C-alpha cells in the first residue's frame, strides 16, 4: 500500500520517543533548576548603541564559548571568550555578534567585559562572497581556537530580503590587547560564505519558496554551525531541513514508519490521527534535521554528508545543533519547542533539549534516557527567569557538564534586559543523563 519503511541510512527522532516524553519529564532528573530571582542581573558590560544612534542597554540572548578542537572551553591569552547574539528590541529585527571575555578565573556576570560587535555594517560588503552583501541579520554558531592560536569563527547569515536565506558563514576575528586586562576586535579576515543548501540532502531557500513556504507555514533552516574534529577532519553540524533525496517533507512523509518507531498498531493509529486532523499540514511539512558537512583546511566545503538525524513528522525546528565526544562515544543534542512539535500532550510551554549517542561520529544515534529527553523547561515566556538556547559544554575532566542558556529576564521590576542564565551541571553516563540537583552556578559560567 502506501504504507513504506525508509531509514535513508540515518537516525531519527521517531514519534514513538516523543510520545513518551510527557509521562517521563515530570521529574528533576530532567527539569531545568528552579532559578533565584533576586540574584539575576543584567550584563553590566552588555551595552551598545541603537539604531537611533544612542547608547543602551542590550538585550543578551543565543551565546557560545570559544571552543578548543574537542569542545572545551579555549582561554585565548588569559582570557574565557564568549561570543552572543544582542541587540536592541526597538529594531527587533536587528541581531549581531558580540565578544565578552572575562578573566579565566573570574566567576561573576560583573567580570563580563565587552570587546563589543565583531562585525562592523561595512563588514560584509568587503569579500568578493556570493552572499554576504545580502545578509539582513547575523544569527548563532560557533567559535574555535585554532592550532595556529587564531580566533575562528562560524556564525549564520540570515538574508531577509532573500526570503530568509539562511548561509554558514566563516570569517577570522582580529584580536589585540590594548592593555593586560582589555581585548580588543581589530577587524575580521578570511570572511566567506560556506554553504547554503544543495537541494538533494538539505532544503535551498528557493526550494522553500516554490513549495510556497510562507502560504503553508513551512519554516526554513539552514543555522547554528557547530565546529567539530575528528580523526584529523574538520565538521560543522547544524540545523537544516532534509532535502528530496534523504526524505523529504510532504505527505508521504506520514507513510514512513521510520519516523514512527513504535509497532505497527501505533503506527496505523498515530498515521490515521495524523492524517484526520489540523495537524495534518504541519506534520507533512515537519522535516527538521542535524547536517553535517566537511570542511578543507581553507574553511571551505569539502562535502556535503548526509544527516546525523532527522525529525520528519516530529518538528521543523531542532535548533542550537551540538556535539562532542566523551569516553569514547558521540553525543548530539538539539534544542526543541514543543510548540513546533505535532506530538500529542506536548504543549506550547513546553522547551526541550534533546540528546542522543553513538559510538561513530556518523554512526547511528540512539535516544539518551530512552526517549532522547535530556532537558525539560516549561516556564511561561511571561516567568522573569524563563530560559532558551540551552548549550552543552563539555568539561577538562569529570562526568558533568555545564548548561549555559540565556534568560530572558522581562521583569516588571529591574533588572530587566535578555542576560546569561545561572549555569548548571547534568551527568552523563552512557547513554543516561540528569541533572545534578544543588548545583547551580553563575550566570553565564563555562567551566567548573
Ligand atoms: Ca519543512
Amino acid at each position: 500500500s502506501k504504507d513504506f519503511n525508509n531509514s535513508y541510512g540515518i537516525s531519527h527522532i521517531t514519534r514513538d520517543n516523543m510520545v513518551k516524553i510527557p509521562q517521563q519529564q515530570n521529574s528533576d532528573q530532567f527539569k531545568v533548576p528552579a532559578f533565584d530571582e533576586s540574584t539575576i542581573k543584567n550584563i553590566a558590560s552588555a551595552k551598545g548603541k541603537n539604531a537611533s544612534g544612542n547608547t543602551i542597554d542590550l538585550d543578551v540572548w543565543d551565546s557560545w564559548p570559544l571552543q578548543n578542537a574537542d569542545g572545551t572551553v579555549a582561554t585565548y591569552h588569559g582570557y574565557q571568550i564568549v561570543f552572543a547574539l544582542a541587540g536592541d528590541p526597538k529594531d527587533s529585527n536587528d541581531t549581531s555578534v558580540y565578544l565578552f571575555y572575562k578573566k579565566a578565573g573570574d566567576k561573576s556576570i560583573d567580570s563580563w567585559k565587552n570587546a563589543g560587535r565583531v562585525f562592523k555594517d561595512s563588514d560584509k560588503f568587503v569579500p568578493n562572497d556570493p552572499h554576504l552583501k545580502n545578509q539582513t541579520q547575523e544569527w548563532s554558531g560557533s567559535g574555535t581556537l585554532t592550532k595556529d592560536g587564531k580566533v575562528r569563527l562560524f556564525y549564520t547569515d540570515y538574508s531577509g530580503k532573500q526570503y530568509g536565506k539562511q548561509t554558514l558563514t566563516t570569517a577570522q576575528v582580529n584580536m589585540s590587547q590594548p592593555n593586560d586586562n582589555t581585548l580588543k576586535v581589530d577587524g575580521v579576515e578570511d570572511y566567506k560564505s560556506i554553504f547554503d543548501g544543495d537541494g538533494k540532502i538539505y532544503q535551498t531557500v528557493q526550494q522553500f519558496i516554490d513549495e510556497g513556504g510562507y502560504d503553508t507555514g513551512d519554516a526554513h533552516t539552514l543555522r547554528d554551525p557547530h565546529y567539530i574534529e575528528d580523526n584529523g577532519h574538520k565538521y560543522l553540524v547544524f540545523e537544516a531541513n532534509t532535502g528530496t533525496e534523504d526524505g523529504y517533507q510532504g505527505e508521504d512523509s506520514l507513510y514512513n514508519r521510520a519516523y514512527y518507531g513504535g509497532n505497527n498498531p501505533f503506527f496505523q493509529s498515530e498515521k490515521k490521527k495524523l492524517l484526520e486532523g489540523s495537524n495534518k499540514e504541519k506534520a507533512s511539512l515537519a522535516n527538521g534535521a542535524l547536517g553535517i558537512i566537511e570542511l578543507n583546511d581553507d574553511y571551505t566545503l569539502k562535502k556535503v554528508m548526509k544527516p546525523l538525524i532527522t525529525s520528519n513528522t516530529v518538528t521543523d525546528e531542532i535548533e542550537r545543533a551540538n556535539i562532542f565526544k566523551k569516553d569514547g562515544k558521540w553525543y548530539l543534542f538539539t534544542d526543541s519547542r514543543g510548540s513546533k512539535m505535532t506530538i500529542d500532550g506536548i504543549g506550547q510551554d513546553d522547551v526541550y533539549m534533546l540528546g542522543y549517542v553513538s559510538n561513530t561520529l556518523t554512526g547511528k544515534y540512539k535516544p539518551l534516557n530512552d526517549t532522547g529527553l535530556v532537558l525539560h523547561m516549561d516556564l511561561d515566556p511571561n516567568d522573569k527567569t524563563f530560559t532558551y538556547s540551552h548549550f552543552a559544554v563539555p568539561q577538562t575532566k569529570g562526568d558533568n557538564v555545564v548548561i549555559t542558556s540565556y534568560m530572558t529576564n522581562r521583569g516588571f521590576y529591574e533588572d530587566n534586559h535578555s542576560t546569561f542564565a545561572p549555569s548548571f551541571l547534568v551527568n552523563i553516563d552512557g547513554s543516561k543523563t540528569s541533572v545534578v540537583k544543588d548545583r547551580v552556578l553563575e550566570q553565564g559560567q563555562l567551566t567548573v
